[PDB]
């Protein structure tokens, strides 16, 4: 509208184009998902693009095989001023996309299933460009969903408090309308969080447990950093010995970049004198490796290992 109106309402090009994509998704899910598929293809530097006939007929396996052939050094590796902000932008786009879709579209069984299936497929590609782009996308996706789960939890607590105040207020009285709405609201929100847990499982089992072991050091670094982020954000789901294995194991990685990430992840956990209890078996298992890395070889890795060890000591 007016210049004052557009300034007082700071929609970035990303927020604006995610809002347009959502309007497009509501008119025609198929062309919207086709554009979202093409986005992830273009973001790998792949020169091909999927048309509706391929989308509606061909499996993701065939689409990826056909797009693999159309490959001429991809956006995420590019040096130059015109690609500086790409990684940061690509990451924020996925956050904005899912933040916006979090109350309706995410729970439709079509959109998240399409993306995750494409990303899982591209994460199994021989092409480094596809594996790098899809994995970083999946890692930021999981974190977007973890924030969705965090938001649900708040609404679940308020729906719970409201049901408690009504369940009490009745007692000896036939369960009125308000108590049946609240009892249904509460089922819905838990059923919503099951679907989020479901999507997180597909991403973890499909992408993470394969990509954290990837040939490319930067792909291993991307995975480790983000399981670190999930473990801090969403302690009860992600902070356990099964998931911690991956981070702790990777302390033996051959590259400074990756060993540096493992320590930064553990650092953020051990600062919180609260989930320190849940790190007791892990500290016992990997004290030797953590402690050894204080004289790592890579100065900066050693500095972090020392900072980690001084955090473990103080607790
Ligand atoms: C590496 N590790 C394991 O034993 C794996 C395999 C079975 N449980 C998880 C471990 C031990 C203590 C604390 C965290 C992880």
């Amino acid at each position: 509208g007016t210049l004052f109106e557009v300034v007082k309402l700071g929609k970035s090009a990303m927020q604006s184009v995610v809002d347009d994509w959502i309007e497009s998704y509501k008119q025609d899910r198929d062309i919207a998902l086709l554009d979202l598929i093409n986005f992830f293809i273009q973001c790998s530097g792949c020169r091909g693009t999927v048309r509706i006939e391929m989308f509606r007929n061909m499996q993701n396996a065939e689409i990826i095989r056909k797009m693999t052939e159309e490959f001429d050094d991809y956006p995420l590796t590019m040096p130059g001023p015109q690609w500086k902000k790409f990684r940061s932008n690509f990451c924020e786009f996925i956050g904005v996309l899912i933040r916006q879709c979090q109350y309706s579209i995410i729970y439709d069984e079509y959109m998240m299933d399409t993306v995750i299936s494409l990303l899982t497929g591209l994460s199994d590609s021989q092409v480094r460009a596809f594996r790098h782009t899809s994995t970083l996308a999946a890692m930021k996706l999981m974190t977007a969903l973890v924030n969705v789960a965090l938001n649900l939890s708040i609404h679940q607590d308020n729906t719970q408090r409201q049901y408690e105040a009504e369940r009490n207020k009745m007692i000896g009285k036939r369960a009125n309308e308000r108590l049946e709405l609240l009892l249904q609201k509460r089922k819905e929100l838990q059923e919503n969080q099951d679907e989020i847990e479901n999507m997180m499982n597909s991403i973890f089992k499909g992408i993470f447990v394969h990509r954290y072991r990837d040939a490319i050091a930067e792909i291993r670094a991307i995975c480790i950093e983000e399981i670190g982020v999930w473990m801090k954000m969403y302690s009860d789901a992600f902070l356990n010995d099964s998931y911690l294995k991956y981070v702790g194991w990777t302390l033996h990685d051959r590259q400074g970049e990756v060993r540096l990430k493992c320590l930064k992840a553990l650092q953020s956990l051990y600062t919180n004198r609260e989930l320190f209890p849940k790190l007791e078996l892990f500290t016992n298992r990997f004290k030797d490796r953590i402690v050894s890395m204080t004289l790592d070889k890579e100065y900066d890795v050693a500095v972090e290992a020392i900072r980690l060890v001084t955090l473990i000591l103080h607790g």
